[PDB]
DNA sequence: TTGCATTCCTCTC
DNA sequence: GAGAGGAATGCAA
């Protein structure tokens, strides 16, 4: 589903199509309405060949933020056992 | 526990 | 209403 190769054009098309800001929507000069992972969607299929949905693209940039958001706090809870313990100690 | 999909929300048009 | 992104859920493994 998002095989290495699948997986490097999407990562690609991470670093071609920067994260939007507020503003999520743009028409092309026919009047398509595109969004970002419309783009990334489109651009897997032009460099894979393979189809990628719209929304399974979605939740492939939602995954990653959970995973990067888990990552740091595991750290800011590894280390907040080990100064909670030296600290209910010296007590 | 979580990688997937699927709904819910709220925007532009 | 159409269609979008992204947060909320839903759901096996």
């Amino acid at each position: 589903v998002w095989s290495p190769d699948i997986e490097q054009s999407f990562q690609e098309a991470l670093a071609i199509y920067p994260p939007c800001g507020r503003r999520k929507i743009i028409l092309s000069d026919e009047g398509k309405m595109y969004g970002r992972n419309e783009l990334i969607a489109r651009y897997i299929k032009l460099r894979t060949g393979k189809t990628r949905t719209r929304k399974q693209v979605s939740s492939h940039i939602q995954v990653l933020a959970r995973r990067k958001a888990r990552e740091i706090q595991a750290k800011l809870k590894d280390q907040a056992a080990k100064d909670k313990a030296l600290q209910s100690m010296a007590a």
